[PDB]
């Protein structure tokens, strides 16, 4: 069973420019997650939790509002280094840290959404 507006090969989930602003529901088998370019501002505390076998998420292009919200993307992401290639997340939002990426941001900037 693959996502509606996704695409599907063996454990990965082509989601890229389906313009999506929130998860499909994924299957529990899932590897792999390009989504890349879409609209999404973040997503919601654990939601990869329920994806015990998920390896890589492709995250970019898409208008991240880097405040308390992205805590849980961003130490899902800074956990285990087979993860850094996909791990620097371009803010666009609030203005004061647009253009910033994720992993330099001291918690000074984040905490206080
Ligand atoms: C993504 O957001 C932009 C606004 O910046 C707009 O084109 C539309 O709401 C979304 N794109 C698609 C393809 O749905």
């Amino acid at each position: 069973p693959c996502p509606a507006p996704c695409s599907c090969a063996g454990t990965l989930v082509d989601c890229g420019r389906r313009g999506l602003t929130a998860l499909p529901a994924l299957p529990a088998r899932t590897t792999e997650l390009v989504l890349t370019g879409n609209n999404l501002t973040s997503v919601p505390p654990g939601a990869f939790d329920h994806l015990p076998q998920l390896r890589t998420a492709h995250l970019g292009a898409n208008p991240w509002r880097c405040d308390c919200s992205l805590t849980y993307l961003r130490l899902w992401l800074e956990d285990r280094p087979e993860r850094a290639p996909y791990r620097d997340l371009r803010c666009v939002a609030p203005p004061a840290l647009r253009g910033r990426l994720l992993p330099y941001l001291a918690e000074d900037e984040l905490r206080a959404c």
